[PDB]
């Protein structure tokens, strides 16, 4: 729609694991940021987190507040590559607007 701002969400971190309210969305063979945040903001989360190429957790709490950031988010999503879903032991954290 526009280059940038186009996405009503922003990245927050990279983190080693997710507070106790997240909880598992789905997994896709076409995983990705975009598709993630559409699985979470149908259920109302305020948080989005990618995992392991495949897996969308929607929570409510900010990571920020309670676990460790990673610099290992280093597992691409199958469905858009030059993203990240997170690693393979890390979390790609995002806030919904
Ligand atoms: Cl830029
Ligand atoms: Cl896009």
């Amino acid at each position: 729609l526009v280059p940038r701002g186009s996405h009503m969400y922003e990245y927050v971190n990279c983190f080693s694991s997710l507070p106790s309210d997240f909880s598992k969305a789905d997994s896709y063979n076409w995983q990705s940021s975009s598709h993630c945040n559409s699985e979470c903001s149908a259920k109302g989360a305020s948080y989005f987190a990618l995992y392991n190429h495949s897996e969308c957790y929607c929570g409510d709490t900010n990571p920020s507040g309670s676990e460790s950031t990673s610099s290992s988010c280093n597992t691409y999503c199958f469905g858009y590559s030059s993203e990240m879903c997170g690693g393979e032991d890390a979390y790609s954290v995002y806030q919904l607007d």
